[PDB]
């Protein structure tokens, strides 16, 4: 017999236009890196790579995860995949159950839902309010607790939201999966697009019920690159690469190499991060002074380059929303796959020439 | 609760050797398609593309398969993947409900049957011959056929036998899918390694029924660019497509523009193609002649760059075969994993001097 899978079919899918819909850098990667990927061919690196990457980067990762975020890893509790998006994937392949639970804090990252459904999953969410700042109250989150959570899904810095959520947060979910005997799943892949608080990993406190997923892509301009890592307990990551090994094989050897300079060579990386950062943040401070003048609501986000805007004086819905924003010249991205009704996400990650342009045009159709 | 999921549990896992068990070409990468993807990293091409590839390649792909396998598709009949093995990957996720049956060819590439249970499905083995060259039977394939028959994967060149398949059962084979409705996977990366006879698309005999598998791993020394692509029923490749879009996002973009250069540039690609092909052959010849001389048993390959040698006269099985080659000196493939028991696989991807090495040490088992 033809036909798909049921997994498949469960799936959801002249005018000048001013689009702050971007989910990736304006910039370019950095030129070290790009270096370090012409040196790999050059070299020769074409060939197959272990199935959870290079050593030399795997070694190299095991430092970043310890000196940047004082996580207790080996090089074996490390793995590289294609993109951040392949380890979250991975991740559930290898967790999930059939009716295994996973806990989803909105308003969510699109993929989230769609990635544990796909392994079989029930999705469990706990809403996030705009008046507390999108930071989870771990007492709504306790609720969400039944004898089949597998998981619970943290992301800080938070897209669609922004929101960087306080230590003390971290600790206490970290405290629910132990006590509750569950993984805690940290994507953290806009830890370098700070621009207020600190940057704190839950991995520091319960390494054995953490799953930390981060990458290049956000913080290096490097999403097409398809390069992400995480760390975690070894038998998780030892079963993710196993699903990497039957899929993918390994994540391209030139780009691992080309990571590979980018975790190591940490003065020029550097120096890329607070670049970007600056800029990130005078934009961001451009448009929510104007959001504000116009008397638009949006909560004010500490990392990550994304806001979202409260589209209630603009139309019933979000949708509605968006499609007068772009009737005005404006593309943005409406709130509803993120669970955020009533909202719009804004992406900054363009010239304030743009920005500048959208806030005019947002004057108009108010 | 914690712990491994049960797809993932169900998975199977001083001196001087040479090794005959690369499953890679030799050769690096060709310098226009190095060239390629230094003009792509210059132009700032490092951004995410669409979850079916970028559109130039795609275009490429469709003109591939039409002037190379006389298939007829369309741009949107085709997709890009994080290798054939993805492609493959992707495929099964996308058609393969828990209990349908897919028929497999033995001796079989070590991953098909990973590969389709881990997506549920329940793995039917059809064996090919030695005394028949390792070419199917349809009529043992007609009796594997049950109503819960979902595909049958056909790999012609053949890993690990290097058997190139007639026209004649390739249309066979085609015409059972077509008269028993199910899914024709014809893996087709090994077409441009063959030495005799003519590469048969099947694809073009029930193109409704056929996934055509391919990629530029093997063809151009490119296994670890990771670049895949197929092509067949439209609502089946945008199935594909979506798996990609909840797992990889997309394959790395200075791959795919260095991958459109392969195909586009067909006088550099097929001087590269003929220059391999050719130096493949001398090297099979010479192996062939080498065994032949030491009184041990091979099929002769039309394709790929592997043989199976037959290993009674050196041990009970080929795992204790293997054993005893390793303290000679050489380093194979037991035929175990591949269901060839009672075989080795001798892979001629490196220099004749490493051949002549080898076969020099085979002497000390016997
Ligand atoms: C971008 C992103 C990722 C992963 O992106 P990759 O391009 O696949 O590395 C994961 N989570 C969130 C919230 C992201 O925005
Ligand atoms: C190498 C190979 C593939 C695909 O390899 P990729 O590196 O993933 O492109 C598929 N089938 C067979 C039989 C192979 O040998």
């Amino acid at each position: 017999m033809r036909g798909l899978s049921r997994r498949v079919q469960a799936m959801k899918p002249g005018v000048d236009l001013v689009a702050l819909t971007a989910g990736e850098p304006d910039f370019d990667t950095p030129e070290h890196v790009k270096e370090a990927a012409r040196r790999a061919l050059a070299q020769g690196k074409t060939k197959y790579a272990p199935p959870a990457g290079i050593p030399e980067l795997r070694e190299a990762l095991a430092e970043k995860f310890r000196r940047e975020n004082g996580l207790s890893v080996t090089p074996e509790e490390t793995i590289v995949t294609v993109g951040g998006s392949q380890a979250l994937f991975n991740l559930f392949q290898a967790i999930l159950d059939p009716g295994d639970e996973v806990i989803v804090l909105s308003p969510y990252w699109v993929s989230y839902p769609e990635m544990v459904r796909f392994a079989g999953g029930v999705v469990v969410e706990v809403e996030t309010l705009p008046e507390e700042g999108f930071v989870p109250d771990p007492e709504r989150v306790r609720r969400a607790i039944t004898p089949r959570t597998k998981a619970l899904v943290v992301n800080s810095p938070n897209n669609p939201t922004g929101a960087v959520y306080p230590k003390e947060v971290l600790e206490a979910l970290a405290r629910l999966a132990v006590e509750h005997d569950f993984y805690l799943v940290s994507d953290e892949i806009y830890e370098h697009l700070l621009y207020e608080g600190e940057h704190f990993s839950p991995g520091r406190v319960a390494p054995e019920h953490t799953l930390t997923v981060n990458g290049a892509a956000k913080a290096f301009a490097m999403t097409g690159w398809r390069i992400g890592y995480a760390c975690g307990p070894k038998e998780v990551i030892k079963a993710m690469a196993s699903v990497s090994r039957q899929s993918t094989t390994s994540p391209d050897t030139i780009a691992q190499w080309a990571t590979l300079e980018a975790l190591t060579n940490q003065e020029a990386s550097r120096a890329f991060v607070e670049m970007a950062r600056e800029a990130y943040r005078r934009r961001r401070d451009l448009l929510l002074e104007g959001l504000t003048a116009l008397g638009l609501k949006a909560v004010r986000p500490s990392g990550a380059f994304y806001v979202l805007m409260d589209t209630s004086p603009i139309a019933p819905d979000e949708v509605r929303a968006a499609e007068r924003l772009l009737e005005a010249g404006v593309a943005v991205v409406p709130g509803t796959d993120f669970a955020a009704f009533g909202h719009v996400r804004l992406s900054y990650a363009t010239s304030e020439e743009n920005l500048r342009k959208a806030l005019e045009r947002f004057a108009r159709v108010l």
